[PDB]
């Protein structure tokens, strides 16, 4: 993978830095903003972690073999800085195995010590590995249960999807759950392009919609960027402008309706 370099590269700042940019629990794929979302917590750590609930009530509803001993073994393909690891862990204490992949070391160093201060080492497993690796990650006899790919798509190219998916397909017992955010164009990605991918590479869809919606995606960036404002004005981070630049520009495809924040839930045939 050609692109790696890059994408190491916009993610290597200290985790202090983007801590005040995208909240404390670090949640990096939007938020759901309704009567559920806690009112105590920072609103993007508070709508961050109800967007990942919403998405896990939509799957249930939608047929998902989501129940406490259905969950043995999950996998976070792009895992960023690890919310969903300890998500994982609290909602399924009886799962034995909770493996991240990253190809950020940064992001799995700071995951590291948060995993290890909640004494979380014994269930959760972080890899430095490319997804369209997962075929090499240890253990195949036991197989993932559940895989989630919260916002981590949009890095992948044709070739690293279609790999990814081979692999994860590979892995997955029949029935496993597959969990995607993803925002896509309605004219890189489309909702028909990872529909293809997905049946392509032995996955059903059993849920497919706009979650959250254009309003809701529009507000987490207006978040990002008042943080933005606040702690890197004069633009001193290439990081941090380049997400000033996503989140000013990306908020107006998603005004004029070109893109939305998409929920796919599928099932591994
Ligand atoms: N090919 C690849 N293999 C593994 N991780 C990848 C990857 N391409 C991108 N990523 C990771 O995908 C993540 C996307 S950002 C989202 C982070 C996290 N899922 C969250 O929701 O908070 C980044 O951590 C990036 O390092
Ligand atoms: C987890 C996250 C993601 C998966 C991100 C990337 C959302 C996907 C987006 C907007 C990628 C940006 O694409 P691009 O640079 O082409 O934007 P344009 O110039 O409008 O075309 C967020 C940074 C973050 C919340």
């Amino acid at each position: 993978d050609h692109y790696q370099s890059k994408i190491e590269s916009v993610y290597a700042d200290p985790p202090e830095e983007w801590r005040k940019v995208i909240g404390n629990e670090f949640w990096y794929q939007y938020g759901v903003f309704d009567e559920k979302m806690d009112p105590s917590r920072l609103p993007l750590d508070a709508s961050g972690r109800r967007h990942m609930e919403y998405q896990f009530e939509l799957a249930e509803q939608a047929g998902a073999d989501l129940s406490s001993q259905s969950i043995r073994r999950a996998i976070d393909i792009g895992c960023g800085w690890g919310p969903v690891l300890s998500f994982l862990a609290e909602r399924y204490p009886h799962c034995e195995r909770i493996d991240g992949v990253n190809v950020s070391r940064p992001q799995l160093e700071y995951a590291s010590q948060v995993i290890s201060r909640e004494g979380l080492a014994a269930r959760v497993r972080l890899y430095l590995c490319n997804a369209k690796d997962i075929g090499a990650l240890p253990d195949p006899e036991l197989p993932y249960d559940l895989a989630i790919f919260r916002g981590s798509l949009f890095h992948f190219t044709p070739q690293v999807l279609q790999e990814t998916m081979q692999s994860l397909a590979q892995r997955m017992r029949p029935g496993g759950t597959v969990v995607i955010s993803e925002s896509l164009y309605k004219v890189r990605k489309t909702p028909d392009s990872l529909h293809k991918a997905l049946e392509d590479n032995g996955f059903d869809v059993i849920d497919r919609r706009i979650t959250p919606s254009n309003e809701e995606v529009i507000r987490w960036y207006g978040l990002v960027k008042d943080n933005l404002d606040a702690h890197y004005p004069d633009s001193r981070n290439p990081n941090f402008s380049e997400l000033r630049d996503i989140a000013i520009n990306f908020s107006d495809a998603l005004r004029k309706d070109k893109a939305s924040s998409f929920s796919f839930i599928a099932r591994r045939r």
